[PDB]
């Protein structure tokens, strides 16, 4: 359902679609290629076509007008939910019809310009009973092929790979009888849903796509050239990005009353399923059981992702380091950037002594490095000398107001200080990642984090997969990576990772 999405369409082209092909209440939403982190909504009202802009730098998406959102799904799904809030002079502005686009570029299953010769090889090499994908006619242009891997994985002959030649007739797509599809999405998802029974027998069954984004370490070096080429990073990304719609879990707990203002951003929500219930709270308080927070569990390692802490959830921010036993954060942003706080000071100065609720903490030492601080705290709950442990909180000081490191170098040293620090406490809980909305920065460190683990236990021989790792994480917390560039400096890092070995 995030088909409104068109990533390859103009502003004339999205005015006419909707014009021609829409009615009041219609709507799309489009990038802008030339502006990274612009994206555009445009919705059809009172016969004309409103554009909207929704800025993402790499903390949120910014609906100009609107409010900041995780996702654009995220979006769309809560102006086509809560009517009248989206306004213009303040006129409200409908979502009503999503306009739906049938390019297939964004699709996970579409590789365009690939000859039937590769396409086997890949199916060969990399897939299983069931992989398939969707290829661009080498023969006759504006036709496409659809090839399928079938057999026993338990080479032998025991698996074959079948090619279905998809017509193009009168703008429809056709494999050669029945039913005629507007895109090839269409196509796809009905012969997923009714697969086609070849003449013996054989169920030409489409279980997934091929998976071409799985590769060896030594690998990444060369997908990243390929990838820059003048940019398959962008397409790559999109693909990702048109999978959010599969992520729209419920967020119940911190839209509650009592919870609203817990939250940096009231849209931007911890997952249910994952969110940190925080125990023990005050027994006069109704609801002491929420922070904006996740685990992120990766599926030796796990995180908390959670936002920067508001003056009234410092106290919450320090009941979770307690209870999960964190005892290294990490803070992705300076406390204030552009003038706009990004991460309130929850912290004692150096030397100092602060009671925060029930829970205590001293800053014993701060040292400063080129790239980050780090200080030194001890927490402890007041009344139990017992349970004081260190907190090791590194600060990262220097990423850019907007978009990314040029060098992923200092970060990649960050990380491996921070992971050191980590592994040498015994039993130590989960990291903690923050500050702004806790998915941006916050998910780019973790998933570099993630990643390199793999490398720095394995070494050269492992595979990477880097929108499955980002997917694995935005199951979790929503929005978790949240620009192009900042995917693009995820591979970057893994890349100068492996190069240092
Ligand atoms: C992001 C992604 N991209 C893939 N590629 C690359 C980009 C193309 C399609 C195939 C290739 O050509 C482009 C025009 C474009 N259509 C594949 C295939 O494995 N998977 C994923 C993937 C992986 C794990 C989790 C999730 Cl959610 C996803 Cl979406
Ligand atoms: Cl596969
Ligand atoms: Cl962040």
């Amino acid at each position: 359902s995030r088909r409104w999405f068109h990533p390859n369409i103009t502003g004339v082209e999205a005015e006419n679609l909707l014009l021609t092909r829409g009615v009041d209440g219609s709507f799309l939403a489009r990038p802008s290629k030339s502006n990274p982190g612009d994206f555009t909504l445009s919705v059809r009202r009172n016969g004309a076509v409103t554009h909207i802009k929704i800025q993402n730098t790499g903390d949120y998406y910014d609906l100009y007008g609107g409010e900041k959102f995780a996702t654009l799904a995220e979006l769309v799904q809560y102006y086509m939910e809560h009517h009248g809030q989206l306004k213009e002079n303040g006129d409200v502005i409908e979502l009503k019809y999503p306009l739906n686009c049938a390019d297939p570029t964004s699709e996970r299953w579409f590789h365009g310009h690939l000859s039937g010769k590769e396409a086997e090889k890949l199916l060969t090499e990399k897939g299983k009973h069931g992989s398939f994908l969707v290829r661009e006619s080498q023969s006759h242009p504006g036709d496409f092929v659809l090839s399928v891997r079938t057999g026993d994985d338990k080479n032998d002959g025991k698996s074959k790979v079948t090619h279905v030649m998809i017509r193009c007739q009168e703008l429809k797509y056709d494999v050669g009888g029945g039913e005629r599809f507007d895109s090839l999405t269409d196509l796809v998802e009905h012969y997923k849903k009714n697969p086609m029974v070849e003449t013996l027998g054989t169920v030409l069954q489409l279980k997934q796509p091929l998976n071409t984004t799985r590769i060896n370490a030594a690998e990444i070096e060369s997908r990243v050239r390929e990838l820059s080429k003048l940019q398959g990073f962008w397409e790559e990304f999109e693909t990702l990005q048109q999978q959010e719609c599969k992520l729209l879990y419920s967020r119940k707990e911190g839209q509650r009353q009592e919870n609203k203002n817990k939250n940096r951003y009231k849209n931007i929500l911890p997952f249910d399923h994952t969110r940190v219930v925080l125990h023990d709270g005050d027994p006069n308080e109704p609801v002491s059981d929420y922070i904006n927070a996740n685990i992120i569990m990766p599926e030796k390692k796990s995180y908390i992702a959670t936002q920067g802490c508001l003056q009234n959830t410092v106290n919450d921010f320090w009941r979770m380091v307690f209870q999960e036993n964190s005892r290294v954060i990490v803070m992705t942003t300076k406390e204030v950037e552009r003038g706009k706080s990004k991460c309130v000071k929850y912290w004692p100065d150096e030397y100092a002594l602060k009671e925060y609720g029930v829970m205590r903490v001293r800053n014993v030492k701060e040292s400063a490095a080129h790239d980050y601080t780090l200080r030194e705290l001890k927490l402890s709950k007041v009344g139990q000398g017992n349970t004081e442990r260190t907190v090791w909180q590194y600060h990262f000081r220097t990423w850019p107001d907007h978009g990314v490191p040029s060098d992923p170098g200092g970060v990649l040293d960050f990380l491996e200080e921070v992971h050191h620090k980590q592994e040498s406490i015994m039993d130590a809980g989960p990291v903690v990642v923050h500050c702004s909305a806790g998915i941006g920065r916050t998910g780019t460190f973790i998933v570099i984090d993630i990643l390199i683990d793999i490398i720095r236990e394995k070494g050269v021989d492992c595979d990477i997969d880097v929108p499955k790792t980002i997917q694995m994480v935005r199951s979790q917390r929503s929005g978790m990576v949240q620009t192009e560039a900042q995917y693009r400096f995820i591979y970057m890092a893994v890349q100068h990772y492996i190069e240092t070995l």
